């Protein structure tokens, strides 16, 4: 009979435990109680199932060759133009994407593997949109270009301003309208260690680190402003965000 395959995006798919003849396996599959089914000319569950919706909508999941990635795509009843459709790669990011009533673009949700997301909403034909970015504890709101995502946040005089470019690399920069030569805010990015760090009066207050693991830590400089003291502390409100640019 078949044998049960798991795939990413917690989806399950029954192949065939032999060929047939055409040299091909079957594929079933039950994606939220919709029965979908398909032939690969693999044994392994990858390849091709497809399905329809009670209200006519064409349904197909595709399972890459190596079972490292699944696409679950759902189609206008003509089965030309795309609705939705849902990416699990290899690296267990998942990328959920809106289309609008002609197919375009609409709304892209991705899913970090640590649970982290990044919320794409409004998107236009330019790639624009709103952005926002869901952290552990807190959330950032910005917008969106082709060009880059920026993610803002705003205390006192003081705007800070996390870009996410359109590869995914990250900078991020502060700007201070305060005039006053003793309390204004500057701050200089070091992109190779993913650090900003802030000076007030031409002396370092603090580090603030926008790490790998997508959170950020803050660590405060010793009162002379030219080495750190203590340890970074993981930010886990906006608040803190907020106390770290007053």
């Amino acid at each position: 009979n078949s044998v049960s395959v798991d795939l990413p995006g917690s989806m399950k798919v029954l192949v065939s435990k032999s060929s047939n003849a055409d040299g091909k396996y079957d594929l079933i599959a039950t994606v939220d109680a919709l029965e979908l089914s398909g032939t690969s000319d693999k044994n392994n569950g990858s390849g091709v199932l497809e399905g329809v919706k009670a209200d006519a909508s064409k349904v197909k999941l595709t399972i890459s060759d190596d079972l490292g990635q699944t696409t679950l795509e759902v189609f206008k009843s003509d089965g030309s133009t795309l609705v939705s459709k849902k990416v699990t790669s290899k690296d267990k990011v998942l990328g959920d994407v809106k289309f609008n009533e002609k197919g375009e673009v609409s709304e892209k949700i991705i899913t970090r593997a640590d649970g982290t997301r990044l919320e794409y909403t409004g998107i236009k034909s330019d790639g624009s949109g709103k952005a926002k970015e869901v952290l552990k504890g807190y959330v950032l709101e910005g917008t969106l270009t082709a060009e880059k995502t920026t993610l803002v946040v705003k205390e006192g005089t003081v705007t800070l301003s996390k870009n996410i470019s359109k590869s995914g690399a990250v900078s991020v920069e502060l700007n201070d309208t305060d005039s006053s030569a003793a309390t204004k805010k500057t701050a200089a990015w070091n992109s190779g260690t993913s650090t900003l760090t802030i000076t007030v009066n031409s002396k370092k207050t603090k580090d603030l680190v926008f790490t790998s693991s997508n959170t950020i830590t803050v660590q405060q400089y010793d009162s002379n402003g030219t080495s750190l003291e203590g340890s970074a502390v993981e930010i886990t409100k906006l608040d803190e965000i907020k106390n770290a640019l007053k």
